[PDB]
């Protein structure tokens, strides 16, 4: 048992809003989720055999999210507003992995439902953070390939 640390940081917080705005022709990659209180979640690495990714592109030639979330892709359609990415109706298929980082397709959708906060860093080297309505934390690298 040191001491506390003192204080020394003055500064704002990170991420910027004008930012959300671009969320449009962009892609990220799902590398670690925390829960509200702090609960670091168990995800799938890219070592493992299926990662997160998330891919925004008018693919379908309509602004339609796309990605692979567990083991299952995912699509749906988005919006931008507020600093954030709102989410249309999403969903997947119903593939299985019989793996940890499969099934957390479902806990994965039940997380863009609830998109009350967004943080993204534009500034290199890029790494978007989605924050939930309870206060839960997803940290995703930029992927541009």
């Amino acid at each position: 048992i040191p001491k506390h640390p003192d204080s020394e940081a003055v500064a704002p917080d990170p991420f910027n809003p004008a930012a959300t705005q671009l969320l449009d022709d962009t892609s990220w990659v799902l590398s670690a989720w925390k829960q509200a209180d702090g609960t670091a979640r168990a995800v799938p690495s890219a070592d493992q055999g299926a990662p997160i990714t998330l891919t925004l592109s008018t693919s379908t030639g309509q602004r339609h999210a796309s990605g692979f979330s567990g083991c299952n892709r995912y699509m749906g359609s988005y919006a931008l507003k507020d600093g954030k990415l709102s989410f249309g109706t999403l969903g997947g298929t119903r593939m299985a992995c019989m793996t940890p980082g499969g099934q957390i397709e479902g806990a994965y959708l039940n997380a863009l439902t609830h998109i009350d906060r967004t943080g993204v860093q534009m500034r290199a080297p890029q790494q978007m953070q989605l924050v939930l309505d309870n206060g839960d934390t997803l940290t995703f690298d930029r992927s541009t390939r």
